[PDB]
DNA sequence: GCCGCCCTGGAGAATCCCGGTGCCGAGGCCGCTCAATTGGTCGTAGACAGCTCTAGCAACCGCTTAAACGCACGTACGCGCTGTCCCCCGCGTTTTAACCGCCAAGGGGATTACTTCCTAGTCTCCAGGCACGTGTCAGATATATACATCC
């Protein structure tokens, strides 16, 4: 299964990003600081079979 | 034999030190004396509590768009060097007026004490000016519709 990990504050997002980078797990994040294109690019990295 | 010249010793006067006594600056003491202290009373300034409504704050979003930023180029200006000349500085000499010490009388102004009265504080009562809200009204603005006209 995938999982979605939804907050309210992207510094504890960015807490969560840090925890698996020195963790070793592909990630991806998304919030407010993100342009679109890059979120067009993330959903279809992630949707992707 | 008589007179003139060189060498050396003790007593008279100048100076340093110490003691007794008189004068300047400052502190203890005394006397007045008025303002700080003490004690009591009372009114009210402010602390506290309570309710209502509005602004601020932390952290996030999304969108727009104009400001900020980075970079390349170019050229204008800051800066350094050199010349030059002129004007300010240093010094010697002469003048002159500031400074200090003097009249000569008179008024201005600071105090001390006293008298008086006008005016401003205080209190009570009242009313109208200021703050807020609203109905209404005339000027400004936009369009509806009818008449003259060019192609």
């Amino acid at each position: 299964h995938r999982v979605l990990i939804f907050s309210q504050m992207v510094r504890m997002l960015d807490i969560l990003g840090d925890y698996l980078s020195i963790k070793g797990i592909n990630f991806q994040r998304l919030d407010g600081t993100v342009p679109s294109a890059q979120r067009r690019i993330s959903i279809d990295h992630f949707n992707s079979p």
